[PDB]
């Protein structure tokens, strides 16, 4: 009878989405097969009938290398085969990731790139493989690529890093594409740049991998990012693992999951703007948009009186004060709908808008629909 | 302008689906005002200006008692007023929760109610609270509910745990409602009930209060949960801390957050059917029928033969077996769109449809809609 219980345990964590995506994806292959699997989640650190784990962490790859029950390890690829642990390694393709955002920058505009990696002193080792991934693709362009090695995930001198890494930020040429190992590290940037008042994406561009939806939610700037194939990755692991239970003999398998898409956000909203009095001029429009902005400020904000400020912006991106105080005040509203569970009349208030109609009326004038039509529409 | 950027620190656990539900809820308020805050997610073992923390944890209190920076605790509700901690508290209203599930069962048909909850041990206070709530929700019913304190999620001797909840589980009358304090220990019910070959929701009906997105998939029996209000929790979590970074004149704050909706899945998709032969009949019809089995693989698991089992089928639904095989297997397929990261070509093959045209066919025989008109208009 259909009840061959296969008590399988999964070794991951819910901290990073990259993990929360993999296990959920196992639950994906679980429907397609309706197998009678007894799936457990026990791990800090008996075992069970079968396993699945995050082998990027050597800690679990070296201890479990004694049992032989069906184990399918997940993690990050290695262009260098011999750098692979003992077990069928179904992983994501580091290089496919880095190069994934890279093109994204070049697709929008960018011609100067820098990589914000990570100290070889952090347990993690994919950091590194994302560094060679970067190198190989940059050496084809014109402008070389600068690389930085931040601090511990969260060092003692929490504050020191905040200033040590910053120096680097000013050391790069303007309009750069700063790629970060993870959305975790690219955070450091979006926050320091917010401190050193370093317009983004105007002066520099930020971009990460993990795209984890928890962090990127909270900050002034939305962190544009790549989208690993984590779901698909943890879905493959369960299918291949099922093929290890029917006992297939197999040469250590190593398939590579291709990153999905690349969700685009503010952190990269580049528009090849090259005019100084227009640069800050813009970043400004953005920050204070839904705060109801006038001229006087706009002027000394880029640091240019009325005339000397007018004579300028008027030439480069074509869009009156009103033309841009609107779109950046609409975006701020479009964002507070699709990816931000809230209200519809509360958003018209904290976004500078008189009545509902005065909010709805101006919407259709741009999009052929309305708020309620859009709210659930492209929501996430 | 405003350059006063506070260094606000959020104290939560990125692992459980709850804390995260809140942390993002904060990043929700960071968006309504574009406040000058540097939110810092931390909580591993110096702080900052404003702080938020999971006060459901006792260690967190003795860890913060006596620091003066404004703290806003976030956690579960408490029946006893004196219960709540010395600091302000935006909390989830446990009562509202248990009660929301309650109604769902007080409506789906179930008259006899149960309750699987944590022991005393798990310092999880809210638990003792969600329990006490149950006690009050049942008293004025017909059949006294049940109060079973499990043991541990990851106990000392996991095996033995099986034993004991299998025991109590087998003590419950057919058609009981199991409201599990959490979507975490709620599964423990559905994975044991998978081993006792116990019908769900044919015999007993399960229901959790977390709406954990991780486990959702994992157990074939789509668990039905009480989607909380942890989002609206994180938004006032910040609205209060903001108002707090203004030395306002306010007494110790104690505001509860009721849950939004309750997602319905198999676990509670119970239908009044007391005819033993058709009870277990649908156990395969609703479990593995989506696979594609003979119209006889269905009359034996039940309790009888072919002519002697389908006999009282007209009693149940009104039709026979073949008059539900083309209005059920679809449902085991149509769901692979709503709560699964999958496609539609995949499912049409699984249930077996020469094309999407046929999948289109029996799609209008109950909902005049279409696969693509129901894939978007209803997804999520």
């Amino acid at each position: 009878m259909f009840t061959k219980r296969h008590r399988i345990t999964l070794l991951f964590n819910a901290n990073k989405a990259y993990d929360r995506q993999v296990v959920e994806g196992v639950g994906e292959y679980l429907q397609a097969s309706q197998s009678e699997w007894d799936i457990f989640i026990e791990e800090f650190r008996w075992l069970g009938d079968g396993v699945i784990a995050d082998f990027d962490d050597k800690q679990i790859e070296q201890a479990l290398a004694d049992v032989d029950v069906p184990i399918v390890g997940v993690g990050g690829s290695y262009h260098l085969a011999e750098s692979y642990p003992p077990v069928h390694y179904i992983a994501t393709d580091n290089y496919a990731l880095v190069e994934s955002a890279f093109l994204h920058l070049k697709e929008k505009g960018v011609n100067r790139f820098a990589f914000y990696g990570l100290p070889e002193s952090s347990g993690k080792r994919w950091a590194t493989e994302r560094e060679y991934a970067f190198r190989q693709l940059v050496a084809e362009e014109k402008y070389r690529g600068v690389v930085y090695q931040g601090l511990e995930t969260a060092p003692e001198n929490w504050q020191h890093a905040q200033n040590r890494l910053a120096d680097w930020l000013q050391t790069l040429p303007p309009q750069t594409g700063i790629i970060a190992v993870t959305d975790a590290r690219a955070r450091h940037i979006l926050q320091v740049c917010e401190h050193l008042h370093i317009p983004v994406p105007e002066k520099l561009c930020v971009i990460g991998i993990d795209n984890e939806e928890l962090t990127r939610y909270l900050s002034r700037v939305a962190l544009s990012s790549v989208a690993q194939g984590a779901r698909q990755m943890g879905y493959q692991a369960a299918k291949l693992l099922h093929r290890l239970l029917d006992k297939e003999e197999m040469p250590l398998q190593r398939i590579l999951v291709p990153p999905v898409r690349v969700i685009e956000r503010r952190s990269t909203d580049y528009r090849s703007l090259t005019d100084p009095a227009v640069i800050q001029a813009m970043h400004y429009i953005r920050n204070h948009a839904c705060k109801g902005i006038k001229v006087d400020q706009v002027l000394d904000a880029v640091g240019i009186s009325r005339s000397n400020l007018e004579k300028r912006f008027k030439e480069e991106v074509g869009e009156t004060i009103h033309a841009m105080i609107h779109a950046e005040k609409l975006e701020k509203a479009r964002s507070l709908l699709i990816s931000t569970t809230l209200s519809i009349n509360e958003i018209s208030q904290m976004c500078g808008y008189p009545s509902l109609q005065y909010f709805y009326s101006v919407f259709k004038k741009a999009y052929d629909t309305t708020p309620k039509e859009y709210r659930d529409v492209n929501s996430e």
